[PDB]
């Protein structure tokens, strides 16, 4: 499981460099918080959806769990192997397969089931060599979604206790992404403790807990139901869109941000 009791963390010199790699020294000198009074309790097998305004601390909270940012006040409790899957989808030179099982024991069943749920079948079938196509470093002629699904597969194949998925559903092939959410994150991963950063409303619905950050602070925590009751101005605005989850990542963040400001 993963517990966070009143946690706060400050700009440490060097942290913002890592945040580029995944002005800073002014935030460091001045001593601001990057997250502030963060609280959450996720029990084994639960799925936490994290969302919020753009630049609100979401990736920084993942760096906290990974142990890259140092929590000044608070307790952070969790244990085991943790599998991280960043926004930036990196690709090592080698085959699509090699990339997915990087430095980890092959397991024909486990592999086929990840490859499958992550919607990579539609993809590797396009290629003369299937999942034995060799990729150049950075996976460059691929699409943004293709890289993202390769990077997700790689991360989900890893066997671990906690899975941190940072924003893999933000590209244009929006239906595949709906498939992937459902087969991978919701079915195949259903028994694994997993945190998902996201700007799609659907993911909030189907989650166990929810965390919405804004200007570094927790603007909400607790379940999807509580969200509608407790922050209703929020809930009205967002839920009352036609197909908000098929807006671009860019437009979804814009509204989340404009909305979080209105009702602070
Ligand atoms: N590449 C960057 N250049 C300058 N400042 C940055 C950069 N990445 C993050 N920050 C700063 O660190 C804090 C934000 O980051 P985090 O990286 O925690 O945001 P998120 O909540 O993950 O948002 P985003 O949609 O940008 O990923 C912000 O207040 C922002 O000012
Ligand atoms: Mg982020």
């Amino acid at each position: 499981g993963i517990i966070m009791e009143n946690v706060t963390a400050f700009w440490e010199e060097g942290f913002g460099e890592l945040l580029e790699k995944v002005s800073f020294s002014h935030l460091c000198l001045v001593g601001n918080p990057v997250l502030k009074n963060i609280n959450l309790n996720i029990e084994k097998g639960e799925m936490l959806a994290i969302t919020g305004s753009t630049g609100s601390g979401k990736t920084s909270l993942l760096m906290l769990i990974l142990g890259e940012l140092e929590a000044s006040e608070g307790i952070i409790k969790h244990s085991g192997r943790v599998s991280f899957c960043s926004q930036f989808s990196w690709i090592m030179p080698g085959t699509i397969k090699e990339n997915i099982i990087f430095g980890v024991s092959y397991d024909e069943y486990r592999y086929k089931s990840v490859v499958k749920a992550c919607q990579l079948q539609q993809d590797i079938t396009k290629f003369a060599e299937q999942d034995n196509t060799v990729l150049g470093e950075g996976g460059v002629t691929l699409s943004g979604g293709q890289r993202a699904r390769i990077s997700l597969a790689r991360a989900v194949y890893k066997d671990a206790d906690l899975y941190l998925l940072d924003s893999p559903f933000g590209y244009l092939d929006v239906f595949t992404e709906e498939q992937v959410f459902e087969s991978c994150v919701c079915k195949l991963m259903a028994n694994k403790t997993r945190i998902l950063v996201t700007s799609k409303m659907e993911h909030l619905r189907k989650a166990d807990k929810i965390l919405i950050l804004h200007q570094g602070s927790s603007y909400f925590y607790g379940t999807f139901s509580e969200l509608q009751s407790l922050r209703p101005d929020f809930s009205s605005k967002l839920m009352g869109y036609d197909t908000f989850d098929q807006f671009t990542e860019e437009r979804r963040s814009s509204i989340l941000t404009e909305t979080l400001r209105r009702f602070s």
